[PDB]
């Protein structure tokens, strides 16, 4: 809508205050114009029509419990924003500063959230599995961060190709969460899976075995189930991202870590010069071994560290 730039406030999906940027005409409007060609979430109203209406409100304070998940996607998509505009020079998905639209309240009891191929979309939940999903700021930048795979490597979602697809999704929703510094971690969806059970995630990039996924190559699901794999298969890059940056021993292959900012450059530079939609394992250690040498030089600790990390997994 056409109107004035403002600020709100309201409270998230876990209780925590904030404030928004909105647009006022009439009513206030989630409409951030300070970010790109803006940042737009919308009303679902529990149907799966999209993106739903425009999410207006009568007074700038955002504090009903129907608001929480609307608060969140509207303002995990700005910080999502800003993570790939001051670390990786990025405006918006695109690189020319593509509005962002997110829909929240999508059908009922709908345990997921998605990039649909023109905007991000959140489910509530069913009060036992997940509670609304924006509530997870590595879950919103997870879905945006396929956006970004989209303009960039366009990386096909089924078989390798798919789970590097995830995995890529899973790394920079993992550096958003650093990057805001909000009880930041390693696992994903962890601050809204279960609100039964404490500790739990979704997944696990430091010890994805926790909850089921592969580590290693030669453990990678070969059937049909999840487009061959690729929640599960992700497994094995998302260790392989975690021991460049963090180190450690993994079946019997040390590596040495890099730390966040270097492995978010190697994986950001693989992603946006080196992959491709039908990139495989190997092109994927490739790109990056490739990207690291750009970057650090081919006889840096950088490059072999990457090595280490794809040994340590069993991709060659
Ligand atoms: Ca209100
Ligand atoms: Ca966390
Ligand atoms: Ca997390
Ligand atoms: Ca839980
Ligand atoms: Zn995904």
């Amino acid at each position: 809508i056409t109107g004035t730039s403002t600020v709100g406030v309201g409270r998230g999906v876990l209780g925590d205050q904030k404030n928004i940027n909105t647009t006022y005409s009439t009513y206030y409007y989630l409409q951030d114009n300070t970010r790109g060609n803006g940042i737009f979430t919308y009303d679902a109203k529990y149907r799966t029509t999209l993106p739903g209406s425009l999410w207006a409100d009568a007074d700038n304070q955002f504090f009903a419990s129907y608001d929480a998940p609307a608060v969140d996607a509207h303002y995990y998509a700005g910080v999502t924003y800003d993570y790939y505009k001051n670390v990786h020079n990025r405006l918006s998905y695109d690189g020319n500063n593509a509005a962002i639209r997110s829909s929240v309240h999508y059908s009922q009891g709908y345990n997921n959230a998605f990039w649909n191929g023109s905007q991000m979309v959140y489910g509530d939940g069913d009060g036992q599995t997940f509670i609304p999903l924006s509530g997870g700021i590595d879950v919103v930048a997870h879905e945006l961060t396929h956006a970004v795979t989209d303009y960039t490597a366009g990386l096909i979602y089924q078989n390798e190709s798919g789970a590097i697809n995830e995995a890529i999704s899973d790394i920079f929703g993992t550096l958003v969460e650093f990057y805001a510094n909000k009880n930041p971690d390693w696992e994903i969806g962890e601050d809204v899976y279960t609100p039964g059970i404490s500790g739990d995630s979704l997944r696990s990039m430091s010890d994805p075995a926790k909850y089921g996924d592969p580590d290693h190559y030669s453990k990678r699901y070969t059937g049909t189930q999840d487009n061959g794999g690729v929640h599960i298969n992700s497994g094995i890059i998302n260790k392989a991202a975690y021991l460049i940056s963090q180190g450690g021993t993994h079946y019997g292959v040390s590596v040495v870590g890099i730390g966040r900012d270097k492995l978010g450059k190697i994986f950001y530079r693989a992603l946006t010069q080196y992959l491709t939609p039908t990139s495989n394992f190997s092109q994927l250690r490739a790109a990056a071994v490739q990207s690291a040498t750009d970057l650090y030089g081919s006889t840096s600790q950088e490059v072999a560290s990457v090595k280490q990390a794809f040994d340590a997994v069993g991709v060659k």
